């Protein structure tokens, strides 16, 4: 299913970008603890 | 290689889902420190 | 665009692998705090 694969890849991209931002948010909190 | 691309995309999905759960597990530990 | 989808999937893979390593790096720092 070609069109379904295109959409799956786009969802792939969205989920990774959301995880990158969630990792940055946790890094901010961890750094506050590390330098507190 | 069409069939190889389908499988690569499925592995893609599995790895992201595993990373999302690993991020949740680290968030739990960080929150315990933040509110300790 | 078949060739563009192949490349997008490869970028997908690279970004997940980079995020896995970033999560490991944050886990190392969190563990230092947790056992400090
Ligand atoms: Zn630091
Ligand atoms: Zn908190
Ligand atoms: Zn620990």
């Amino acid at each position: 299913e070609w069109e379904a694969l295109e959409k799956k890849l786009a969802a792939x991209e969205s989920k990774c970008q959301a995880l990158e931002k969630k990792l940055q948010a946790l890094e901010k909190k961890l750094e506050a603890l590390e330098h507190g």
